[PDB]
């Protein structure tokens, strides 16, 4: 004989942003031949009555990851790598408040001239040769 | 004999952004021959009576990942890589408030001249030769 | 003998953005021969009574992923890569408020001249030869 009763009264339940999996990653340049990991979300969430018996689950798992990097004659040049440039700013900022004023003069002057040439990420490369043969 | 009763009273239940799987990734340049991971979202959520018995599930799992990178003659040039450039800004900003004023003069003046040449991501490359043979 | 009763009272239930799978990925340049991961969303959400017995599911799973990168004579040039450029802005901004004013003068003056040449993503490449043979 097996009995299960579930009588919750006004069970307000919220599940926001639960069990999310995300496999990602940023790669700039490099010589390849690499492996990025996987993402697994496997939660068991239970409310109420759970009854289990005489089962056999989730056995004999294997996760063999192999990276075999065997180049023979590899010639490479890697120059001027950057990931990202964020929140570069130049500003002239004024905040003026006057709750109550009489017979007053306010003047705001903002000058910008020849402020900048480059703000970020200026990349220059002239002569790159992975293999150069200039004998004699 | 088996019995399952489920009598919740006003069970307000909310599930938002649950069990999402996202496989992604950004790659700039590189020499290839790589593997990015997968995303698995596998949650079990139960609100009530759960009864299981004499079952056999989720066995004999294998996840073999091989990256085999064997180039023989590889000549490569990689120059001037960037992922992204975000939130670059130049601004002249004024905020003026006058709740109550009499016989007043306000002046806002803004001049911008020759401010910038390149705000970001300027890439220049002149001479690249993966293999160069200039004998004699 | 088996019995299952499900008599919830006013069960307000909401499922929003549940069990979404998204396989994506951005690649700029590179030498190919890669593999991007997959997305699997496989949730089990149950309200009420669940009764399982003498079952056999989800066994003998294999996920063989192989990347085999074996070029022989690979010559390549990669120059001036960028993924994206976002939120580049130049602005002159003024916010003036006068809840109650009498006999006042307000002036807003904004000039822009020669402000910028390029905002972002300026790419220049002159001479690229994967294989160059200039013997004698």
């Amino acid at each position: 004989t097996h009995n299960q009763w579930n009588k919750p009264s006004k069970p307000k339940t919220n599940l926001k942003h639960v069990a999310g999996a995300a496999a990602a990653g940023a790669v700039v340049g490099g010589l390849g031949g690499y492996m990025l990991g996987s993402a697994m979300s496997r939660p068991m969430i239970h409310f109420g009555n759970d009854w289990e018996d005489r089962y056999y689950r989730e056995n004999m798992y294997r996760y063999p990851n192999q990276v075999y990097y065997r180049p023979v004659d590899q010639y490479s040049n890697q120059n001027n790598f950057v990931h990202d440039c964020v929140n570069i700013t130049i500003k002239q900022h004024t905040v003026t408040t006057t709750t109550k004023g009489e017979n007053f003069t306010e003047t705001d002057v903002k000058m910008m001239e020849r402020v900048v040439e480059q703000m970020c990420v200026t990349q220059y490369q002239k002569e790159s040769q992975a293999y150069y043969d200039g004998r004699r």
